[PDB]
């Protein structure tokens, strides 16, 4: 996360880190037992780490989780990034506070302009604390100005063509939150925080089925 700020702890309980010996994505907790991410985020030992921080020191309020299943999306593209999204199945179910809570699915997908919040342990050129990052959801045609021909569908564009505030290396799997739902995922972009290169998000919307379905099915 880059030109944005501190969260505060706990401040983000649906915001988790993916481990495998050290940080290298986020997730967002949708059940008890099942965390979503980015499908470029997969490897084969992922260790899921909830109610952090400064996921550095530990501070009393995380939760330890080994992964039981790591589902990549079946029509994951590795060039284009369609359909960048991937579904964590811990090994116990999450003991669920005040600190650690769930983040609720797109009931629809979301208007352009729509006020969300971005947050990872990614770099801000990775910090000890968890960075927060207020950004607008850019239309569909904005975010295909800026990415000529590379935007599919299951895609849209959070943050400025500004530059200055974005979601880059570390960040990704993270959750974009807007208005009580998770609309985006932290995807892909050209570099981080460039003019007119705003990062572009997995569209959680269009997964929901998706997502319910695998959830049945484990
Ligand atoms: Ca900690």
């Amino acid at each position: 996360i880059v030109g944005g700020y501190t969260c505060g702890a706990n401040t983000v309980p649906y915001q988790v880190s993916l481990n495998s010996g050290y940080h290298f994505c986020g997730g967002s907790l949708i059940n008890s037992q099942w965390v979503v991410s980015a499908a470029h985020c997969y490897k084969s030992g992922i260790q899921v780490r909830l109610g952090e921080d400064n996921i550095n020191v530990v501070e009393g309020n995380e939760q330890f989780i080994s992964a039981s299943k790591s589902i990549v999306h079946p029509s994951y593209n590795s060039n284009t990034l369609n359909n960048d999204i991937m579904l964590i199945k811990l090994k116990s179910a999450a003991s669920l506070n005040s600190r650690v809570a769930s983040i609720s699915l797109p009931t629809s997908c979301a208007s352009a302009g729509t006020q969300c919040l971005i947050s990872g342990w990614g770099n801000t050129k990775y910090p000890d604390v968890l960075k927060c990052l207020k950004a607008p959801i850019l239309s569909d045609s904005s975010c295909k100005s800026a990415y000529p021909g590379q935007i599919t569908s299951n895609m849209f564009c959070a943050g400025y063509l500004e530059g200055g505030k974005d979601s880059c290396q570390g960040d990704s799997g993270g959750p974009v939150v807007c208005s009580g739902k998770l609309q985006g995922i932290v995807s892909w972009g050209s570099g981080c925080a460039q003019k007119n290169k705003p990062g572009v998000y997995t569209k959680v919307c269009n997964y929901v089925s998706w997502i319910k379905q695998t959830i049945a099915s484990n």
